[PDB]
């Protein structure tokens, strides 16, 4: 008994759909997309195109929703990568010193992992994916939603589809306040920081010694310094490749052409390993930009009215800069927070609110930890009445930096630091006296001078061929 429908079939689309069918009778999936049959970019998600990472946060929840999908993954040639034994990074605070393990990711291309999960979730047969269909209204009013409006592309016939709860994933083009326009509810308050960010993004094959084993790697603006923050990363992905992207905020935005992709690798960055590494691979694709960066928030959450069985999750109620690479961890957590309000609340009246407002607490760590990093670059155009971002940014900021200077060479504090980044743990959890007391302790190793690579890892940049 009870049916929901799912505006959106991309990751929080999926996994939303999957916790459903497990409180619902039947749930219904609308997205305006083709979905291929295999493990292909699409237009409906056109951020695949650029390094996803799927830090051990997100990617927990993901198996305890669609268990086995890690291990499937892996089987598809997918990376575990620990952090920070396994990520060769040059921090704003210099080089991280490789640890061993405190956290994970799992690392391969956004299309292989969006198809997994689809395939995971569809194994339910109470779970249909309506493609190629438009979402043209909500139906209902400003008290209760009871379904959407749609229409079919190929016959262009438009027909209601009923639901007890309607879940609007999206994604970061929602037209949720449209949406919620037409049923005469008030706007949403946005908020937003933008600091201009802009990405660019090849594929590479990797030496063949070294398509396994192979570390994150990962050169990083310094946020403290008034200068233009520009970024590069190489992630290995399936099948030998790795996926190469860079990135910059105004004024030191990435060029589009395939010769300039490869200096700023080099020279546009704080430390040229990425450039160095790229020159020892094959590109296979050219440069992909995008610039669906800004992290923009709608507090759906806060609205005077909100109508029964509506929740908003995923992009399409708060989106991030990806450096921070949250995203898709964010839009996990969120999902949990619905579940844990099903499961208090089941279908009473109060059931969306609740769940809106528990997915405005589930993102807001992804939120800040994004927001407070990006307000500080120069040109950053925000709107916000976020006190942490107008006021009290100047020792959020004093603070973090120690936790992030200590962090880079102290196993304790690194801990601490990257649970909180992988989303594994709460801010609070930074203020455990332990933690506060080992920041106090300081560097129990050097500050490494030259990138922290293993010898082994760079002998496999080269295949020895050309030698007798
Ligand atoms: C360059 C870049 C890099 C990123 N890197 C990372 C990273 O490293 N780690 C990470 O965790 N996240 C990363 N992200 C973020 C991640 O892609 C998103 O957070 C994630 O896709 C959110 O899922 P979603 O389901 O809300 O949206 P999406 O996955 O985008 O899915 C939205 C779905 O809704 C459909 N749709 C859209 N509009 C309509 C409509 N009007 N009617 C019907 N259907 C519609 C689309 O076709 C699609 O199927 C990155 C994003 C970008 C742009
Ligand atoms: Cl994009």
């Amino acid at each position: 008994t009870r049916s929901a429908v799912v505006l959106g079939g991309g990751m929080a689309g999926m996994l939303v759909s999957s916790m459903l069918a497990r409180h619902v009778g039947s749930v219904t999936v609308i997205d305006r997309d083709a979905f291929p049959a295999g493990p292909d970019l699409r237009k409906g998600v056109p951020q695949a195109r650029h390094a996803h990472i799927l830090w051990s946060g997100g990617a927990r929840i993901v198996e305890e929703l669609l268990p086995g999908t890690t291990d499937r993954l892996l089987g598809a040639g997918a990376h575990r990568i620990g952090i920070p034994d396994g990520q060769v990074s040059y921090t704003a605070y210099g080089w991280q010193h490789r640890f061993p393990e405190a956290q994970f990711m799992i690392a391969c291309s956004r299309a292989l992992l969006d198809w997994t999960v689809r395939e995971e979730t569809l194994r339910e047969e109470r779970i249909a994916l309506v493609e190629k269909t438009e979402v043209l209204a909500l139906l209902g009013d400003a008290g209760r939603v009871t379904g959407v409006r749609v229409r079919d592309q190929e016959s262009g016939e438009e027909r209601e589809v009923p639901a007890d709860l309607v879940v609007d994933t999206t994604g970061r083009g929602s037209p949720s306040k449209r949406l919620l326009a037409e049923l005469g509810l008030p706007a949403p308050e946005e908020e937003f920081v933008d600091s201009g960010m802009v990405y660019a993004t090849r594929l590479f094959r990797a030496p063949e010694a070294a398509a396994t084993n192979f570390p994150l790697v990962s050169v990083h603006a310094d946020h403290r310094a008034g200068r233009p923050g520009c970024n590069a990363v190489l992630m290995p992905i399936e099948d030998g490749r790795w996926i190469v992207t860079v990135s910059g905020t105004r004024g030191g935005e990435p060029p589009a052409d395939d010769e300039g992709f490869a200096r700023f690798a080099r020279d546009g960055v704080r430390h040229p390993l990425v450039g160095e590494l790229i020159a020892k691979a094959q590109p296979l694709t050219s440069v992909e930009r995008s610039r669906s960066t800004v992290n923009r928030r709608l507090h759906y959450d806060r609205l005077a009215t909100w109508p029964e069985g509506l929740v908003v999750l995923g992009d399409a109620v708060a989106a991030f800069n990806p450096v921070y690479g949250h995203g898709m961890s964010a839009a996990a957590h969120s999902v949990l927070a619905l579940r844990s309000q099903l499961g208090q609340r089941a279908f009473q009246p109060g059931l969306a609110r609740a769940a809106q407002r528990a997915i405005a607490v589930a993102v807001d760590d992804a939120w800040v930890l994004a927001t407070s990093h990006d307000i500080g670059y120069p040109g950053c155009r925000t709107q916000t009445r976020d006190p942490r971002l107008t006021r009290h940014a100047g020792e959020r900021q004093r603070v973090t930096d120690l936790v992030g200077l200590t962090a880079t060479r102290n196993q304790v504090v690194n801990r601490a630091a990257v649970a909180l980044n992988t989303l594994s743990a709460g801010m609070a959890s930074m203020q455990d006296p332990a933690v506060m007391a080992a920041v106090r302790r300081g560097p129990e190793v050097p500050a490494p001078t030259e990138p922290p690579l293993r010898p082994d890892e760079v002998a496999r940049l080269v295949s020895g061929a050309g030698v007798t």
